[PDB]
């Protein structure tokens, strides 16, 4: 587009190392807008991302770097009854009511395990040692995944990460760096050789976990959902949803890092945590712009007349600064207005996920705090966030008074 002829010189690494201050240009410029780098229309604002996400003129679609990473069907990138029996297959285990019998006996336990191999050092790296940790473990413990080492499942989570986030096109409009998708490649092949005996194994002999539902619900008797079929959601599970926790709740110890005042509130009075983490979410929204929905018919939006099939890549990471909705909105603020957010999506694709994470991410908390009430922030080391696609701080560098 003619005024936005600085976007052609915007580049992966500069998105990937902190993609603000694009995105506060776009907000104001062009909250629909292509940018050449990511070979894709952004939706950049609060209301062009709900208006996406929601309407009936658009219907999910996987990113291009997605759909090399985890193919079909991946449930963030079908529609219709695919869409509907994915969304039947996991539902189960994450509605509230079920989620509410047993998230207190999974997590804190876990998050207990964690704690007690550091809480008397005196230091400790909190993204590594604990909230990457306890994010995967409590669910990789749900899907039937007791068996592969937290280590291994957070190796996972960040070559699908990069994969999926590979994005970058050249002059042509085609993957500026293929070799990129390699690492996730590895990943799934490894997956494989983990994951396949245990489905032989549930195929046969269902039990509690997650997965062996994922088999069996729904099917006919002794019938199962074919793997291949699964897989794709698999993946999409060993990626966000063991990811997504661990950054949000570190995400939320930064910002409260920020504002000590409220990290103090907080820690006296832990019923202050859901809130602290809303707006965690908010301030720096882990899946920051991973999805995407494609038009089904011609629509009009933020002036730009777009053609039936286009795809929009949902960057809800910069609708949750909005200043058209937000008040200052980098700074994290304990006591900003309950205002809906985006960090979870919106639509009949919203994450399917939201009470799980929020109960994963507020019990990590609450043990934290209850073992280490007196942690501070190591701040001569630098909190350094890293990713466009999904965002986090690769390390959390914290001290405390044995
Ligand atoms: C703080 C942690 C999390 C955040 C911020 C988060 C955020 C999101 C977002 C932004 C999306 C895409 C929504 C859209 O395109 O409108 C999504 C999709 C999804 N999430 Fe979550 N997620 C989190 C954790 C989880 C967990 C732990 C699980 C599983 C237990 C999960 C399951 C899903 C699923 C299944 C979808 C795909 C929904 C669909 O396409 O129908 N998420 N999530
Ligand atoms: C829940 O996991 C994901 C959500 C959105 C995009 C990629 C994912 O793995």
């Amino acid at each position: 587009r003619p005024d936005l002829a600085w976007l052609d010189e915007v580049t992966m690494t500069q998105l990937e190392r902190n993609p603000y201050e694009v995105y506060e240009r776009l907000r104001a410029e062009a909250p629909l807008a292509f940018v050449p780098v990511l070979g894709s229309y952004v939706a950049s604002t609060a209301e062009v991302c709900r208006e996406v996400a929601t309407s009936p003129d658009f219907e999910a679609v996987i990113t291009p770097a997605g759909g090399r990473t985890f193919g079909h069907p991946a449930i963030i990138g079908v529609n219709g009854d695919i869409h509907a029996d994915l969304r039947s297959m996991v539902e189960p285990a994450l509605q509230p009511a079920e989620v509410d019998r047993w998230i207190d006996d999974l997590v804190r336990p876990i998050a207990r395990r964690y704690l007690e191999r550091f809480e008397n050092d005196g230091h400790a790296e909190l993204v590594a040692q604990y909230c990457e940790p306890v994010s995967v473990r409590s669910l990789g413990d749900l899907l039937g995944l007791q068996e592969v080492d937290s280590d291994k499942l957070r190796e996972w989570f960040a070559k699908l990460n990069r994969s999926h986030t590979n994005a970058a096109v050249d002059e042509n409009g085609e993957f500026a760096n293929p070799e990129g998708f390699a690492e996730g490649d590895q990943a799934k092949a490894e997956i494989r050789a983990v994951v396949d005996p245990l489905i032989d194994k549930w195929i046969e002999h269902p039990d509690d976990s997650a997965i062996s539902h994922w088999l069996h619900d729904g099917m006919p008797p002794g019938q199962t959902r074919d793997r291949e079929y699964i897989y794709p959601t698999i993946y999409v599970y060993l990626l966000g949803a063991m990811q997504e926790p661990g950054h949000g709740m570190a995400s939320t110890l930064v910002g409260l890092f920020s504002r000590p005042e409220q990290l103090e509130e907080v820690v006296d009075d832990p019923t202050l945590i859901p809130r602290a983490i809303a707006e965690g979410l908010r301030w720096t929204s882990p899946i920051w712009s991973a999805t995407a929905r494609i038009s089904t018919k011609p629509v009009t939006i933020a002036g730009v007349d777009l053609p039936a099939g286009t795809p929009v890549m949902l960057s809800y990471g910069s609708a949750n600064h909005d200043t058209g909705k937000y008040e200052a909105p980098s700074q994290y603020d304990l006591h900003r207005p309950p205002l809906p957010h985006l960090a979870f999506g919106a639509g009949n694709h919203a994450c399917a996920g939201i009470y799980f994470a929020n109960h994963v991410m507020r019990i990590a908390l609450e043990e934290l705090f209850e073992a280490i009430p007196n942690l501070e922030r190591d701040t001569r080391e630098g909190v350094e966030f890293w990713g466009w696609g999904f965002r986090g701080p690769t390390s959390l560098h914290v001290t405390w008074e044995v």
